């Protein structure tokens, strides 16, 4: 049930000037669309969704984790911390930091939550615990964005991203309340309007998490989409390009998402 209908992903990535990786699953039938789906691509900020899921998983065993206030100093504020910079003088709760990391890609929040989990290895351990053997986080913000060609640090594959996203949003990897909280944070994302969401009709529910590295044409988005009247779709679109100065393209991500939905026969 993989690639029952071929789609012109090769022409799309050639026009883009790099590589595009796509994995999309129809959770009703199990049909999939797959293009470069087992290649590694940099996660960039997309690890922050899984970070929030790992915090939610811990909160199942640590009541009151989500409500814990976290104070931090000016030295925690790295570039692109649009929410945590407004609460520097007051602190924020773990839940607020998680929402900021997911919904605004807030970097200070992400690093503070990584510390709570035991660093990049602790997030990697969580992914191992749900059966993901591909994901690896190795560094912190902002160093993890280097996006060096051939470097496996801070990468996963579109397939593993989609499989893990399915487990966490629709499967049993989180308990039901935490699962719905994770879905709600993804639905509230503000950074993805020009990526997968641009391919999704306005009357369908969707949650997503973006990533943008800042070099090597490297950017991404993953999402769970609920078309009305049928089972949800889970998908991941990752890009990279050979030259450091190559620019990423949101339009290419949206276009690849459209092709994935067409390949699955989902009228959009």
């Amino acid at each position: 049930l993989t690639n029952l209908v071929a789609e012109p992903f090769a022409k799309l990535e050639q026009d883009f000037g790099g590589s595009i990786g796509v994995y999309a699953m129809d959770t009703g039938s199990g049909a999939t669309v797959s293009y470069r789906a087992e290649e590694r691509f940099p996660l960039c900020s997309s690890f922050k969704g899984f970070l929030a899921a790992a915090v939610l998983a811990r909160s199942q065993q640590q009541a009151g984790l989500l409500d814990t206030p976290i104070r931090y100093g000016k030295n925690a504020l790295v570039r692109w911390s649009p929410i945590s910079e407004k609460y520097l003088t007051t602190g924020m709760t773990v839940a607020e930091l998680s929402a900021a990391a997911v919904q605004y890609s807030d970097n200070a929040a992400a690093n503070l939550l990584l510390k709570e989990l035991g660093g990049p290895a602790g997030l990697t351990a969580f992914m191992r615990s749900i059966g993901d053997t591909t994901f690896r986080l190795d560094r912190w913000e902002l160093e993890l964005n280097s996006a060096i060609p051939g470097d496996a640090r801070d990468t996963s594959s579109p397939r593993a991203v989609t499989e893990s996203l399915q487990k966490l949003t629709l499967g049993s990897a989180l308990a039901a309340p935490q699962r719905q909280q994770f879905v709600d944070w993804l639905k509230g994302n503000t950074t993805g309007n020009h990526r997968i969401r641009a391919a999704v009709p306005a009357d369908w529910a969707v949650g997503d998490k973006t990533g943008t590295c800042g070099g090597y044409g490297t950017a991404n988005d993953y999402a769970v989409v609920w078309p009305t009247g049928r089972a949800p779709i889970v998908l991941a679109v990752y890009t990279r390009a050979p030259n450091k100065d190559d620019k990423h393209s949101e339009a290419v991500i949206a276009a690849a998402a459209r092709l994935a939905l067409e390949g699955l026969g989902v009228n959009g």
